[PDB]
């Protein structure tokens, strides 16, 4: 079964021959589709497959080298219950994990990833060092560079290395007596965990949280990022002179730190990664979602729009100007950022590159299509096939 | 398996116990999800089930009446290869077909549908009469009322009744010598079929096509809607005084006429239905799709936006004003129209009503979510389960 995939804008069609090699762990069946679900989910066999992928990538499949690596991997597994990846294999796997991520619209840059090997890490203190270096390299004074830092793999009879925060840089969410929240509502739990672990909080709306880092079988320890390491952008609007007076801002580096990296059957519970922002992520979701900063009303009011009726599309106008504020501000502060039109246009290219490369691309339509102006971007008119290939980035339960 | 369905805005969760009774004819499998695909696809057993649904609806399940109807249906089928529905059964089935439509955001009104029985239809001439009547009742001078006209079912050894047009009112699409299209490009084929059947075309941008109606085993015949019957809205903007000068307009009645209605195993190849418009359908899709009227550029330019770069979000700003044009124009002309915020908000209520009623609701996230401001509407933050229940409206091959 090679699903026909059609682009309704140009009428072109392709056949996804790659899906037939995916993992049968999706939530859909012939009876019902569960694709809108946020959470849709032998070591030897997985390892062998990954080793095979690796040798094919360097074009040395079937070589003595390939054979040796297979026997070696099997020996380690049969002898220890796990195995050790080689440095180049790790770099290869990390890049495929990103490449394979169905929900990522920035995958055309997949081959340009900087992997930091942090597998000889021994303490949360060293963990903090590796993280500060990651933030330094990646942030790069605003000319952001994609990177990932891989900490020790999951071990037989050993606790995991875990970063409790969901992102390396997050704003505190302080729940008020009156039920409101000062800061980011999405971060109330982690904020309260930091406080409960000894952190003295700061009553601000954009207070960068400390890191709660965990080494195998240890309580988590608190670590404060130096202000100098955390680049932020103050928000202003090119024409709405009053926007700036709102005192809004956002950090430069989106670094996801709560997902698990799986390469050839091996699991790395702590393996932070980051690229750069796509405007809708901040402008639409972070700032306009009712349970996030929730600023639409104030902005609409300041724009003096008719908030009385829904047909005035006050919400649409405010949202758009806020996304404009984010783009303008990042470009001003000279911090890397890409808008949804450019982002999706590049993904259409990535899809083309992959059809020629692997004969298909795992994509999640609901996440690829932007939270605003969906039909105005080319991906909306593009049919997609969603599946789970490996290596991969996966979700995992919170460590507490 | 009762899929848990969560609303990420409020955090509430439900379990769809209705999907377990769906038809296993969807395109997804545990290996891959084909939910973004536009086209995802015994009479006795189907009939009995429908009859059972009907008797449950009137609360007379297990009655002598229920039993008689079962035996009767079976006798007709065993005797003729088909069977005839009763008027009340037809009315009930048509309403369930709408209710079951996963891609319809206007389903909260499902119970207020006016079914017109046109099953005694004998010619294309009479077919044209019922259509004009449908247009009159439904249009209702601008206070649109949802309705459907059911023409004779598909028969053993007999051609079908078919309406060649996709909608009752469509604008011609005239392909120009220079490769351009004057009118609606989506209607080039039907336009050329009309011409090919004797229609003398009209080189305009908004020329209402004639109907190409087909009666069993007949060539299609052309029929011209009297201008009087087709209500249209000229488009203007509340503030952009020049918008009107663009000479844009759209018809009031969206009446889909190419879909098949399936009730208890019976198929009605001709059974046009209509409700009223949701603004995004016209403003975003019909007017902004690159292969539709494609007016973004011109409007952006007239709004004097920086068309130079994508980060100015010129496309987003024009699109919003155009949707504003549509809404304001229909409200001015006093023609029924609903905006995406109101539409999606009503669907959230429909979902709640159905959870209580049938323990679930078949919905296609990709279609329920509007083509603009997706995350600004509550449906975006709502997980959905998509499946195919019966009765239903289905797609079918074009009759030529
Ligand atoms: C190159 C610049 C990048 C851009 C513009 C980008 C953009 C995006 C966007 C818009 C999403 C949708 C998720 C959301 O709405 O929160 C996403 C998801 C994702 N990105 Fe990419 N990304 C970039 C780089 C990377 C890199 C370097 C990796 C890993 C090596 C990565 C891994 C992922 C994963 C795993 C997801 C899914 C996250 C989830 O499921 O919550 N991204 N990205
Ligand atoms: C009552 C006012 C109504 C509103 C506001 C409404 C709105 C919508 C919208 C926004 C869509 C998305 C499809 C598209 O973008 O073309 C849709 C689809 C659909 N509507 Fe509803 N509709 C209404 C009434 C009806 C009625 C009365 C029926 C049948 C009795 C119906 C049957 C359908 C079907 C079958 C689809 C899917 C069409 C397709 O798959 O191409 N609608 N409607
Ligand atoms: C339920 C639904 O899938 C969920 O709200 C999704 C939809 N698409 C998304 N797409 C992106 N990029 N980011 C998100 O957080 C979401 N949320
Ligand atoms: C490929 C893609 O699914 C297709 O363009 C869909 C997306 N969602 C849609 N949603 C609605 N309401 N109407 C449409 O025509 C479409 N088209
Ligand atoms: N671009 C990335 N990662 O590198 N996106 C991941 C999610 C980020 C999230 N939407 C935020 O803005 O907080
Ligand atoms: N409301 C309905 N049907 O009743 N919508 C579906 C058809 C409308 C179609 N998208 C058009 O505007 O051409
Ligand atoms: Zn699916």
């Amino acid at each position: 079964k090679f699903p026909r995939v059609k682009n309704w804008e140009v009428g072109s069609i392709t056949y996804d021959t790659l899906s037939a090699q995916a993992q049968q762990d999706g939530p859909c069946t012939p009876r019902r589709c569960l694709g809108s679900l946020v959470f849709p989910r032998q070591l030897l066999s997985q390892a062998r497959d990954f080793i095979n992928q690796y040798y094919s990538s360097i074009k040395r499949s079937g070589s003595q080298a390939h054979e040796q690596r297979l026997q070696e991997v099997e020996a380690e597994v049969a002898a220890t219950g796990t195995y050790q990846l080689r440095e180049s294999e790790l770099v290869f796997g990390a890049k495929q994990a990103w490449r394979n991520a169905p929900r990522c619209v920035g995958r055309i840059q997949w081959g340009k990833l900087q992997v930091f090997d942090a597998r000889d890490c021994r303490s949360a203190q060293e963990m903090f060092t590796y993280i500060c270096n990651h933030i330094k390299y990646a942030t790069n004074r605003g000319n952001l560079r994609s990177a990932i830092t891989v900490f020790p793999q999951r071990c037989p009879g050993r606790g995991d290395f875990r970063i409790w925060n969901s992102q390396l840089v997050r704003y505190a969410g302080y729940r008020q007596q009156d039920g409101s929240v000062r800061g980011d509502p999405a971060n109330v739990e982690i904020t309260e965990l930091c406080i409960q672990h000894g952190w003295t909080p700061g009553n601000g709306r954009f207070d960068v949280l400390p890191l709660l880092l965990q080494a195998p079988d240890e309580p988590p320890e608190l670590f404060l990022l130096p202000p100098e390491l955390v680049l932020e952008v103050p928000l202003e609007h090119p024409t709405l002179e009053w926007f700036a007076a709102l005192g809004l801002r956002w950090y430069a580096l989106p670094a996801v730190s709560n997902m698990l990296l799986e390469i050839g059957g091996l699991e790395f519970p702590a393996a932070p990664f980051s690229g750069w922002y796509m405007s809708t992520e901040i402008g639409t979701r972070n700032l306009c979602d009712p349970h996030r900063y929730n600023i639409l009303e104030d902005v609409a009011v300041c724009m003096d729009l008719d908030t009385r009726t829904t047909s005035s599309l006050w919400k649409d106008k405010a949202a758009v100007e806020i996304n404009v504020a984010v783009l303008h501000s990042y470009q001003l502060a000279k911090v890397t950022i890409v808008d949804h039109h450019a982002a999706t246009a590049s993904f259409m290219k990535h899809l083309e590159n992959e059809q020629k490369a692997r004969g298909g691309c795992p994509a999640d339509w609901a996440w690829i299509v932007p939270p605003i102006s969906g039909s105005l971007t080319p991906v909306f008119h593009q049919e997609m096939v969603n599946y789970f290939l490996s290596p991969a980035f996966r979700y995992q339960p919170d460590p507490w």
